[PDB]
């Protein structure tokens, strides 16, 4: 893999 997507969730439950 040459791009890295790093997930990021925005609500913290």
């Amino acid at each position: 893999q040459l791009y890295e997507n790093k997930p990021r969730r925005p609500y913290i439950l």
